[PDB]
């Protein structure tokens, strides 16, 4: 209710292209609060994806993009940046961020009370 999310940098990219991501937040925010980036495939559930939290901004990542994604976060402009580099087709799916009051990144979207409505990454060969 008193905070809203609004995600972008979705696109159409190639096998191998990056992509960052953008989730602003507005109204009632505080920035050790945990925000995530969570993605739902066509005819899968979501799932965690990346995650920032804590007073010195402690990231989590999934096994999914090990070695391939950079999360981070802009206090001053109240975003969070997903950077997802060597894209692959199983990468395809909405890419929504998610937070919750509190500072634990927690991996079930059933903790995370507020959603944006998502961006679309589709990588095609």
């Amino acid at each position: 209710a008193e905070v809203q999310l609004v995600e972008s940098g979705g696109g159409l990219v190639q096998t191998g292209d990056s992509l960052r991501l953008s989730c602003a937040a507005s109204g009632r925010t505080y920035t050790p609060y945990a925000m995530a980036w969570f993605r739902q495939a066509p005819g899968k559930e979501r799932e965690f994806v990346a995650g920032i939290g804590g007073i010195d901004g402690t990231a989590a990542y999934a096994d999914s993009v090990r070695g391939r994604a950079t999360i981070s976060r802009d206090s001053a402009k109240k975003t969070v940046y997903l950077q997802m580099n060597s894209l692959k087709p199983e990468d395809t799916a909405v890419y929504s961020c998610a937070t919750r009051a509190s500072m634990q990144v927690l991996t079930s979207p059933r903790v995370y009370p507020i959603w944006g409505r998502g961006t679309q990454v589709t990588v095609s060969s």
